[PDB]
């Protein structure tokens, strides 16, 4: 069906499983050889990749206009070839959606689709002691070692996710501005 085939596809080809210092994470390839991840996966110079360690280039740790940490790392990766461009998925602007699925994809909980429900604007988080903004929030008790887990719905790229609490779930919001060229 159509949403499970873009699911599916964003799979294949966008969201892949790597491995950090600090653990297991997933991670979504945008365009060309930007990727996104979670900032307390704490990428170093190289970073597992499905199969083998890729060299990072670049890695910014994404700030507001205030200074705020908004939790994400976008990196730039010594990859062969290029990512394929899901940018036009992501929206101009923090939106939530109804009915969303969080997509997982770690050596742990491979190609695994979480049912969270309904995505909400959240804005402020101190998630582990690092205050965060720019947050949504389902109302799904998510588990360690999701972090980097894609959250969309109805072929719509709207966060990353970046921690819960036991009966909530939280992720950093994605703007297309944030992969502009």
């Amino acid at each position: 069906g159509p949403s499970l085939d873009f699911a599916l596809s964003l799979l294949r080809r966008n969201i892949r499983q790597v491995q950090t210092d600090q653990g297991h994470f997933t991670m979504l390839g945008v365009r060309d050889r930007l990727a996104i991840l979670p900032r307390h996966s704490q990428p170093g110079k190289t970073i597992w990749v499905e199969h083998k360690l890729i060299n990072v280039l670049d890695a910014v740790e994404l700030v507001d206009e205030q200074g705020v940490n908004l939790e994400l790392t976008l990196v730039t990766l010594d990859t062969n070839e290029k990512f394929r461009d899901v940018t036009k998925f992501i929206p101009e602007t923090i939106t939530g959606a109804s009915d969303a699925t969080l997509i997982i994809n770690t050596e742990h909980m491979p190609s695994m689709f979480v049912p969270v429900g309904d995505v909400v604007q959240y804005g402020f988080l101190n998630l582990s002691g690092k205050p965060t903004h720019r947050t949504m929030m389902y109302n799904f008790p998510t588990k360690a070692g999701q972090c980097g887990g894609v959250v969309t719905s109805v072929g719509k790229i709207i966060g990353i996710h970046i921690g819960g609490n036991g009966r909530q779930g939280f992720c950093a919001g994605l703007k297309r501005g944030y992969f502009a060229s």
